[PDB]
């Protein structure tokens, strides 16, 4: 049954006012919205959900659609559901700065942009959680409302992310997540190296969920984890993951030393990784690199440098693979390649 | 330079007398010897080396050539070097019974037989050590001295070993060991389940050594370890191992529970395992099953039951593979097969 939203928004001004009002916890879009300026949140804590109501929001500003920049005592729990989100900004539709705790949730969202979600990586705790059907399109441009808009992407010495979130990316139970990349080099890039937040990265997939990032025609890397202290990539029970990339599917090589790295696939999961010239799993944490297999896994390799010897590469000295009941692992590679190698 | 042997032996009688004399520690063969009765050692400790002097010993008796059956306080350190040894007995050329500690050493030995070395597995500590060039031929018959002799092989519910030694088989540094099997089902079978000896099996290969047991046309298993408490197969630095079998290369499935199993390949080693229908490594110890990779390893699978899903099978729940610097592992298998599976 139904409930009344705290505000409605039919344009940019009403959306801004509702989002900046601390008394407003729910916002229903009553029309498609074009944001010509980023809606800023600063010196403020907010718990708020935007009910998209099948509408779109097209953010055309250089800072994004929603630009959060709080100091360390503020917390923003921002949810956007049932909407299409477009953004031109190199800092994504949701743009997160500074030491505030920012917890973004997308549910039933279709998103277009170059860089689609972006957070600073040297300051506060930044998380992105994904529910229901979420379809990310990293594109060079998009067309909406009769007009065409070029995207932009955050750059680091020739390298660009589609999703750039520091500490956590969570995919909920039963979610179905897809990212189709035709504009950026790394699908998912998480850095957590210095700052008040834990220096930790985790891409966590829940149960009966799917993640599909079939970008072997475009992306260099599907997942890059750069957590100073620890790095985890975990797939829950009965979940299905399919990743393809030109170089590595999962790259965990933190600049730094004194780090751990963990990859775990739970019972009933089905994981397929396809790499072109690099590795399905390239792990170089200094303390330990651990893979826990509980399910079905298929690693495919066609043939820090962009080429490798092996499906799994421990480029940072020393690896451990655990095989528990339910485990069923197959490595496929071309002539002269190895399946597990150390560097 | 030269030394005087304590005895010479030119026939069966002189060999028997020298072997049974506790004052004799070295014996030089001065002619080929045919043993029509097994030379027994009982109620006696002996430290003795037979210097074969390029001669042969053909043991035709049902109990073997040398039959050791001591109680627990006696110890036999028996070495045979630079000789060809033939045996008709199902209990091998050297036949070891009861609770005595028996340590056999072969150096520069060529051996023909069905079962070539055999020890009881429920009593004393039984070891076989191998130095220099040792060539084992498990054959249905042999011809020597103008006559032809049929071999016999120890049987256990349809299954026969070429080498059946309870606790240790040691291959020394720089040794080159080969076993060509055309008469028995299991190349090397070690059982240590009950009794006063430790319930442990270990096939230990030293450094810069080789083991070649290319019997994919004949043998079911290359190595079967059945130690109640622990089971190890270790290959030392810079050593080369090539094994081929119809079913499993290494099978470690002790009947029993509360056991560990360890397979380790040291740095610079080169290990190639080729299995037909079973696994390169079939490990089912109850506590733990651990593989340490430090070198180059190639596992080949063409396609307790005789067929498997996987190059490595943990049929006893739970496995761990460690990959250390120098590790370079490749699994090869046919369509529908896995590389690591659990049962």
């Amino acid at each position: 049954e139904d409930i009344q939203a705290d505000a409605t928004a039919a344009n940019a001004s009403e959306l801004k006012k509702a989002l900046q009002d601390t008394s407003v916890h729910t916002i229903k879009l009553t029309d498609n919205i074009t944001l010509t300026s980023a809606i800023e949140l600063t010196n403020v804590s907010r718990d708020v959900t935007i009910y998209g109501n099948g509408k779109y929001i097209n953010a055309t500003d250089g800072n994004g659609g929603i630009f959060i920049h709080n100091t360390k005592s503020y917390t923003v729990n921002l949810t956007i559901e049932k909407a299409t989100l477009y953004n031109q900004s190199q800092y994504g539709f949701v743009h997160m700065n500074d030491e505030g705790t920012d917890n973004i949730t997308y549910k039933n969202i279709t998103a277009y942009g170059g860089t689609l979600v972006w957070s600073q990586t040297h300051v506060g705790t930044k998380t992105l959680s994904l529910e229901g059907t979420v379809n990310f399109y990293s594109v060079p441009s998009y067309t909406v409302g009769g007009q065409t808009y070029s995207t932009d992407a955050f750059k680091i010495g020739d390298t660009t992310p589609a999703i750039y979130v520091s500490n956590e990316i969570n995919i909920a139970d039963n979610a179905n997540i897809a990212l189709e990349n035709s504009a950026t080099k790394i699908d998912i890039w998480m850095i957590a190296d210095i700052g008040i937040h834990p220096h930790t990265t985790a891409l966590t997939i829940g149960n009966n969920a799917t993640l599909t990032m079939e970008n072997g025609n475009n992306s260099a890397l599907n997942i890059k984890l750069d957590g100073d202290t620890s790095n985890s990539f975990t797939v829950g029970e009965g979940s299905t993951v399919k990743l393809s990339a030109k170089v590595d599917n999962v790259r965990i090589l933190p600049y730094e030393d004194s780090n751990t790295a963990n990859v775990s696939f739970a019972k009933g999961s089905d994981v397929t990784l396809h790499a072109g010239t690099g590795s399905n799993l390239r792990m170089g944490a200094s303390i330990s690199n651990q893979i826990d297999f509980n399910g079905k896994a298929t690693f495919i390799k066609d043939s820090e440098f962009d080429y490798y010897w092996n499906d799994q590469q421990k480029t940072g000295s020393t690896g451990v693979a655990n095989f528990n009941p339910g485990s069923n692992v197959l490595f496929q590679a071309g002539p002269g390649a190895s399946n597990v190698n150390t560097y």
